[PDB]
């Protein structure tokens, strides 16, 4: 028992890690196979990023002036294209460690683990949810762009995102593997506001099932309601509307705890409606939205 | 900017769990060099576990008892031995992704990851603190025995705790890689209540400071106070008692901030006695107690 904020092992990501430097910027590359996936703003200078013209850019950049290095070894690029807001490196080396993967774009409320990286060296794992508003809430400095995104699947690495900036709010945004951007963000140094960061409500209701699973069950009351009923509260509260799929998604949650969908949806009714009381779930005194249903069935069956 | 709870890349550990069998018992073992270390109960069957003898159940097991698995991988032990609540379990083949590594014990207050395993395979990541009662909260299945916590600096892995345990309350008990335990705890299946989970005073203060780092900056108020003054505060609220060993500590954080470490605690103080107010620090309705003042001086500069 026992339930925690999990990342996936990251080993398989940590062997994919490598530093790109052009010309004065240094930041995190991935290697996989014989490419190197990185921003295509490794090409600016700070004061490019202001409005940068990234083809123009580029045409003033060779092969030679991509700085690889895995560990302390230098990689030999032969090649470089720019795909979206990625810059793909072609190296003459393809990556031994090179884990099976693929390239997912994933949609908000889905959750993901994030090797920070700084020079192309782990600093640390944590996991993210990909917020409504297409923002995620990581811990990025300088330094930490091209550090990626990841789910794992026994041994398949799917890269879901790759971190380019930071928004003027502290909040981050990203590209998926092919470099388009979450959301509509783009790659320069301009004020760009998110929009509303609504609660992610199959999340927290996963979550309420792990915590039942776990033995806190105070919050369970005596009533149901309807997803239209729930869905006024759910909009009065900034909660995303729950839908059809989504009970269908928690239906291996409900079959296991033996409390349906929309009674746990009027204990999470009332839980917005009358607050914690100064009492914890979970140890957190605010309802968590950054499991998935798949993440609370992983953890609690033990999945490796 | 951006704060986020954080584990080390498990990579370097991931390299080391192994599955340990012996009889109809399977768990994780720890592969350093040519040892293997697990929790001495693999000798046990559930029914042992409620008074067992470890010294009389080990002497009917021998070296070909003990069934070391590396992968898909079969090791050839050549000798075992108690210590402690561990066993050591003697390979004739070194771990050659054995990393440079310390066993060290731990103090309450303590932070550390878990890589949690099942069957010698890593489910997941995680940041636990070692309590001042001397359990953890962990998230830990059955087969998740063996499974470590450990700290890394740049290249040196510093293992200090090995998973043996769940108590009545569905907290976590461990030893450290000698196999004594933190705590008063002992590997038998019997009623072990935990003592008063106080509050980790100095990790709050750390977690206040990374806030004012990262924005959040509502709670800084215009008093200062005592140790003796807050202390008094501290211990009314299940707070663990700060010393001027604390105070010291968090020097360079007083010193990036400009906020001298007597104010950071009258804000506590009265975080403690007026409450959040329906308001968040750094996503948490509560004060997080699971950051070191080292772990916010490294998240905050990005040590790799
Ligand atoms: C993520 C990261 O480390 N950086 C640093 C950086 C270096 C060179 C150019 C630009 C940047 C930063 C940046 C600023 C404004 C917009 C974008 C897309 C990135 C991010
Ligand atoms: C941590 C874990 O997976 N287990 C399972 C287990 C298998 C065999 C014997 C005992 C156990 C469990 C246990 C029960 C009571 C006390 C202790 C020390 C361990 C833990």
């Amino acid at each position: 028992s026992g339930f925690r904020k999990m990342a996936f092992p990251s080993g398989k990501v940590e062997g994919c890690m490598v530093q790109v430097t052009c010309g004065t910027t240094t930041l995190n590359g991935l290697w996989l196979d014989d490419v190197v996936y990185c921003p295509r703003h490794v090409i600016c200078t700070s004061e490019d990023m202001l409005n940068p013209n990234y083809e123009d850019l580029l045409i003033r950049k060779s092969n030679h002036n991509f700085l690889v290095q895995a560990g302390n070894v230098q990689l030999r690029v032969i090649g470089h294209s720019m795909q979206n807001c990625v810059l793909k490196l072609k190296v003459d080396t393809a990556n031994p460690k090179t884990p099976k993967y693929k390239f997912v774009r994933i949609q908000p409320g889905q959750t993901f683990s994030v090797l920070a990286c700084y020079n192309g060296s782990p600093s640390g794992v944590y996991q993210c949810a990909m917020r409504p508003n297409f923002t995620i809430k990581g811990s990025f400095l300088n330094g930490s762009c091209g550090s990626v995104g990841f789910n794992i699947d026994y041994d398949c690495v799917s890269f879901c995102y790759m971190h380019h900036m930071e928004l003027p709010t502290g909040v981050h945004a990203g590209t998926d593997l092919e470099g388009n951007f979450y959301g509509p963000f783009v790659d320069r140094q301009t004020a760009q506001a998110a929009g509303t960061d609504t609660t992610i409500t199959v999340n927290v209701l996963a979550w309420l099932y792990a915590a039942v699973i776990n033995g806190d069950r105070w919050f369970l009351n005596r009533f149901t309601t309807t997803l239209n009923d729930f869905n006024l509260v759910a909009m009065k509260y900034n909660y995303e509307p729950l839908t059809q799929d989504h009970v269908d998604i928690l239906g291996p949650l409900s079959a296991q705890t033996g409390i349906a969908v929309l009674d746990m949806c009027a204990s999470l009714k009332e839980l917005l409606q009358n607050g914690m009381n100064g009492r914890t779930i979970l140890g957190s005194a605010l309802l968590e939205d950054e499991f998935t249903p798949f993440d609370v069935v992983r953890q609690c069956s033990g999945v490796t």
